């Protein structure tokens, strides 16, 4: 259907928003690949959503360079040539700049923003030239366009995704590569892990936070991605898609 | 499986162009749709090359005319049911730097771009509100209404109005649990008739500096943003702004 | 007096109460001559006079809105003190509705003050002050409302947004075929003005932490000193640019 | 008088910006420490605007960690305690994003990111609570706000800069640390960063790129700076000063 062709790596996708990218891609035709650092848990994941002729979790860690190189080689071999690459891989750490230790700053950063370099440098080398309609979807957050006091470390990778992506988008276009580059901005969602934190859905569907009055939920996230990788998009390339309740509306 | 059904939309200015390509995927999949323009044989025309009355049809209304605003509504509602959607696309140039524009040309341009997008929001939160129809209103805003254009001056300032006064609008529904979401779109160069009508404008904007693809889009790009936009998969988007400009903005 | 805007002629719209009148006191404080305008001859005047003789500011009665009247302001301030250098479109009014909300009566008043005052006093000033070498410079008051949405006030909302990317617009026209004029626009959060403090519960509402993070809003003086920033030569490469003093409000 | 009895840190303060920067600032009454890696440059450009009364020149490497709590201390000893952190130093790397080595992208943003993030961090932590007015200005740049198709890294590394600083200023703001924090945004400015890309001046004087037609000059840097450093700005926290030519308004 809407990704006929399409073959997907999707960084962290065995739980949340990158589960639901997975299924949604899968649903519309693509094929995917969703990685992950637990295999007992992503090969469960993959056969939540289908066969292994439609979805294959590989183990990798989105901060390992040489992975990357591996992990499209694998894509490959089971699928075709790859089309579309989300990078949707992160942590989280819950201190403000002055409270960040330079052990968590360093620990972070090299999962969302030298993951993101990587999967991004190494999609346009291989994803360049080819008639694919390629995308590279970068995942940014709310955080990469408002700051939040107590998560100062999440902000900078999160706002050098934004503007790294922009870069990304500009050279592929002047160079007529057939590669675009987005970023999508998830405000609040629901997720298990989420779940887990005692009052943090409470706090931030209060309307201060999300005019809603509620959080998302990760097929909200899903359906954009959708968008972007197919080719409807065509024309979209070095944009911000916002999808957070009104959250950086007020 | 059609990602609009049950919707029911207005387009303004959708008989040319950008609004008759949404209106056109808007059918394609599922919405019913009433079109809106100046010129009847125009406006008939359009909707026929999309399908028949009992999915599509043209009411001549200039979105500047705030009493045709709620006849619009009334004659969409008893055609195919109360009203989902609202794209307010109907819009004018003026090929002016703010220095050279006159007072006139200022007050026509505005009553179309502003004046009408607001009258088309402001009826559509009163009439669609609190009905649990995943309403939708979509507000054409343009890249510049993000930048500026030394020869754009008035479009520019009713531009960046549509920009913020649809915040408020997202906001107010939000907060009031209204079930009625309001985004922007801004495209970027857009092959159209209209433009192909202007000498060397196609080739001006397909320019690297202005557009780094390197060429404009076409009027499907806007639809199938807006298609999303108006389908429930965007349900949690509101207050918020879609580019599709080939690279204008982000350098 | 000190002097850093020696030489300069500064027009404030709606320069007699609140953010305006602090405009022109810190104006005439750096050196410049300055003709503030209102609507209500009294207050105008005991203003003018509040801050200096004639000979360094005066007090011209005129609607924002009147679009004839614009000439004659720059001809008496001419008359006055000289070619203008410095035009602060800074009149402007407020409407608690949402956009539901809005009547169409109070949409055209307050854009007619809000949108079409700054648009006739961008576009005479760059008539009037182009090609004349006078390093010259016009600040349109937006707000944070030209940046974020406000559920209740959806026609300044509207009116703040097209001031924001006109005023751009307009910088970049001058700066194309230099005339030496800039554009700028300030974006002030909230300030204690009388604006603010007669709609009731304002000034409570905006200074909560969720709202302002600083705890507290502004005082005019905040926006003063931006501005002279911005009629100043320290501000030569300056232009088609947002300045935002809000007390971290867009921060977050 | 603007900035009487401030004292204020200016990361590679010895040429261009932050020299300029330096230079007002010792104008309008402050105490300055400029930084730089080359004491041979630092020691003349110190002596070029004043005697130890007023300047003096620390060498330090802003990625350098352990250095910054050396040169906040050696700052106290001087002239009392730190009121304004420039955050000045940065490096340049002409890639894409494609061609970007991951050596080049790590040693760029650990002078353009880590030092940032080191001089913020310790800059809340020495000046908070102290009612000193105290000020923290970080360079981002153009780059920060749109991409560059040839400066992948530094983009990445302006874009973090700015939103980053959103987090600070927002902190500081909520616990009432009376620092603020802001970022800086130049277009282009006529400097030795700039006079060593061959070509750069006139490629960012175009006006397709600058719509004034030139570049700016490293006082246009300065002046923003005396505003923020000084209690003129006492309303200003979290926001982008822009001063670019025209440059993002198109
Ligand atoms: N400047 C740019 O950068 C640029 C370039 C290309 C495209 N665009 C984007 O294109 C979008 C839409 O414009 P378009 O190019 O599709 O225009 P277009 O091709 O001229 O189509 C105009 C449509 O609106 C109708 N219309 C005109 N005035 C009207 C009124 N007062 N009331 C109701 N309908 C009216 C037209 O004819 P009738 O009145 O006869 O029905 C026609 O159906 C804008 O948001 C713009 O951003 C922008
Ligand atoms: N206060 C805030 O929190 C705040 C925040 C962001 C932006 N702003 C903006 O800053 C500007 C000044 O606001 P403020 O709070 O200082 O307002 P204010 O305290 O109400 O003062 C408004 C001034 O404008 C004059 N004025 C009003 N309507 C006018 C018209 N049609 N023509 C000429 N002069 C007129 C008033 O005098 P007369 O009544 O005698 O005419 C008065 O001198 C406005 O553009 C406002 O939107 C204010
Ligand atoms: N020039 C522009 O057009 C422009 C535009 C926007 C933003 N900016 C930003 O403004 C800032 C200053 O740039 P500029 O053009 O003035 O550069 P510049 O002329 O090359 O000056 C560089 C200064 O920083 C010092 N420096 C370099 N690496 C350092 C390190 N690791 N630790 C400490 N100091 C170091 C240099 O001294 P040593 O070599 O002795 O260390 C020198 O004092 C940078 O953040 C830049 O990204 C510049
Ligand atoms: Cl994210
Ligand atoms: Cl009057
Ligand atoms: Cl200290
Ligand atoms: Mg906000
Ligand atoms: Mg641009």
């Amino acid at each position: 259907d809407r990704l006929k062709g399409k073959v997907a790596i999707v960084t962290g996708g065995t739980l949340g928003i990158g589960l639901a990218i997975a299924d949604k891609f899968v649903e519309e035709g693509a094929k995917v690949v969703i990685t992950g650092r637990h295999a007992d848990v992503g090969e469960k994941a993959a056969k939540s959503i289908g066969g292994t002729d439609v979805i294959r979790f590989v183990q990798h860690d989105a901060s390992d360079e040489a992975g990357w190189t591996k992990l499209f080689d694998t894509t490959e071999e089971a699928f075709g040539p790859v089309t579309t690459v989300v990078n949707n891989a992160g942590i989280a750490v819950s201190k403000s700049v002055e409270d960040t230790t330079t052990e968590e700053w360093r620990k972070l950063l090299s999962v969302n923003l030298d993951g993101v370099f990587f999967g991004t440098r190494l999609g346009i080398q291989r994803m360049k030239n080819k008639g694919l309609g390629a995308s590279i979807i970068n995942m940014s957050s709310i955080e990469g366009l408002v700051g939040d006091p107590t998560q100062g470390a999440y902000n900078a990778s999160k706002g050098a995704v934004r503007i790294m992506s922009k870069s990304a988008a500009l050279d592929c276009a002047l160079k007529d590569y057939d590669v675009r580059v987005n970023t999508v901005h998830p405000g609040p969602i629901k997720t298990p892990l989420v779940d887990d934190l005692e009052g943090a859905e409470e706090m931030m569907s209060q309307r201060t936070k999300t005019p809603m009055g509620h959080i998302g939920e990760p097929n909200d996230i899903a359906w954009i991605c959708v968008y972007l990788a197919s080719d409807e998009s065509k024309f979209a390339t070095g944009a911000e898609f916002v999808v957070d309740g009104g959250y950086t509306a007020q």
